[PDB]
C-alpha cells in the first residue's frame, strides 16, 4: 500500500503543476480566444464529455487489463473497481459544487453582461439555465458555435472539476497500475493527455485552477484505495 499511495503521489504532483503555476499566475478567462487554440482544447474536452466519457474509460480500461494481463475471473473484478473509480469520482463532484456553489467562468462573463444575478441565475432550473444560456450567446456572435452549444449543455457550478477527474483519475491509476510493469508510454501519454483537458477546461472557461488543484487530490485519494484494491482482490500487478 505505501507504495500505491507514493507513486501516485508523485504523478498526482506531476498534474498539480499546471492549476498551481495557472493559479499563481492569476489567469483570468477572457472571450473569444485564440480560435485555432480553443477548437484544439475542447476536441481535447471532447475526449472526456459523454459519451466519448464512457468509450475512453472502456477504451483504457480495455488497454489497462491488455497491460496488467489478468485472468478473465480477475478482469471482471479490475472492471468493477474502475467503474466503481471513476463512478465514485464523478458522485464526490456533485456532492460538493451543489453545496459550495460557485460559479463558472463564462457564467460570470455571461450573466455580467446580460446584468442578470449570477447567483438569481443559479436559482432557476438547469433545463431553463440552458434555455438562457443558448438565447443569450446567440446575441454575442463573437463565440464559435461548437463552444455555445457545449455552453447551453453544462451550465451549473465549477467547484470541483469533473472532467479533471475523469482525466486525472485515469492518469493516476496508470501510475498505480501500469508503473510496476513499467509501462512508461502510457503513464507519459495519459499524464499529458490529462494535463491538456485541464487546460480545455481553463481555455473554454468553465473551471478555476481551486478546482482542478482539489479535484487532482480527490482523483488522487480514490485512485490510492482503488489500485491498492486492485492489487489486494484482482492480483498483483507484477509476475
Ligand atoms: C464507463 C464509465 C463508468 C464512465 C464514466 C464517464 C463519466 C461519468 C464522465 C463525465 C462526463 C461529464 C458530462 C462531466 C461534466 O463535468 P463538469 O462540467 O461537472 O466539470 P468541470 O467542467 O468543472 O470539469
Amino acid at each position: 500500500m505505501r507504495s500505491i499511495a507514493r507513486r501516485t503521489a508523485v504523478g498526482a504532483a506531476l498534474l498539480l503543476v499546471m492549476p498551481v503555476a495557472v493559479w499563481i499566475s492569476g489567469w483570468r478567462w477572457q472571450p473569444g480566444e485564440q480560435s485555432w487554440l480553443l477548437k484544439a482544447a475542447f476536441w481535447v474536452t471532447e475526449t472526456v464529455t459523454q459519451p466519448w466519457g464512457v468509450i475512453t474509460h472502456l477504451i483504457l480500461f480495455g488497454w489497462f487489463l491488455w497491460c496488467l494481463r489478468f485472468r478473465i475471473k480477475a478482469a471482471f473484478v479490475l472492471f468493477a473497481i474502475l467503474a466503481a473509480a471513476i463512478l465514485v469520482g464523478q458522485g464526490v463532484k456533485s456532492w460538493i459544487k451543489d453545496k459550495v456553489q460557485e460559479p463558472r467562468p463564462f457564467v460570470i462573463w455571461l450573466e455580467k453582461t446580460h446584468h442578470i444575478p449570477v447567483d438569481e441565475f443559479y436559482t432557476l432550473k438547469r433545463a431553463e439555465r440552458g434555455n438562457l444560456v443558448k438565447e443569450q450567446l446567440a446575441e454575442e456572435k463573437n463565440i464559435p458555435q461548437y463552444l455555445r452549444s457545449h455552453w447551453q449543455k453544462e451550465t451549473g457550478f465549477a467547484f470541483p472539476s469533473g472532467h479533471t477527474m475523469f482525466a486525472a483519475s485515469w492518469a493516476l491509476l496508470a501510475v498505480g497500475l501500469l508503473w510496476p510493469r513499467r509501462r512508461t508510454l502510457t503513464i507519459a501519454i495519459l499524464l499529458v493527455w490529462a494535463t491538456g483537458v485541464m487546460g480545455s477546461r481553463l481555455l473554454l472557461g468553465m473551471a478555476w485552477p481551486r478546482d482542478l488543484v482539489v479535484a487532482t487530490l480527490i482523483s488522487w485519494a480514490l485512485v490510492a484505495v482503488a489500485t491498492w484494491l486492485a492489487q489486494r482482490i484482482c492480483g498483483p500487478l507484477t509476475p
